[PDB]
């Protein structure tokens, strides 16, 4: 198991514009297109992102390409973030994947806001951090995905994904 396969399980793959759990226009592997309600503003972003007139539909290769960019951007945002970097540096390889997963889903800003959990992760207090992470809209809104990520943090293994 690796970050890519982990996120692929969590986000799925859709080759036509769809709406995410929050109601936003998305495509491929969890690639947010716009928060705007307009399907046309979504097709426009889509075409800008792909470099061709897509008519709302892409191929597998195109989806995977967006996904590669997105993981890369997630990692780089963590490394540039003053709150996130120290956490990431302190963690083992599996737990690093779990932090990347949160950032891919909620953005650097959102994760950076989990102040207390971040401090517990840094201190390696696994069980306590798992408890604190659960008291979030995040866990309340996407409980099955949140539990998987949380278990990854608590245990340090890929169990929840096997
Ligand atoms: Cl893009
Ligand atoms: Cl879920």
């Amino acid at each position: 198991m690796n970050i890519f396969e982990m996120l692929r399980i969590d986000e799925g793959l859709r080759l036509k514009i769809y709406k995410d759990t929050e109601g936003y226009y998305t495509i491929g592997i969890g690639h947010l297109l716009t928060k705007s309600p307009s399907l046309n503003a979504a097709k426009s972003e889509l075409d800008k992102a792909i470099g061709r007139n897509t008519n709302g539909v892409i191929g597998k290769d195109e989806a995977e390409k967006l996904f590669n960019q997105d993981v890369d951007a997630a990692v780089r945002g963590i490394l540039r973030n003053a709150k996130l970097k120290p956490v990431y540096d302190s963690l083992d390889a599996v737990r690093r994947a779990a932090l990347i997963n949160m950032v891919f889903q909620m953005g650097e800003t959102g994760v950076a806001g989990f102040t207390n959990s971040l401090r517990m992760l840094q201190q390696k207090r696994w069980d306590e951090a798992a408890v604190n992470l659960a008291k979030s809209r995040w866990y309340n809104q996407t409980p099955n995905r949140a539990k998987r990520v949380i278990t990854t943090f608590r245990t340090g293994t890929w169990d929840a994904y096997k």
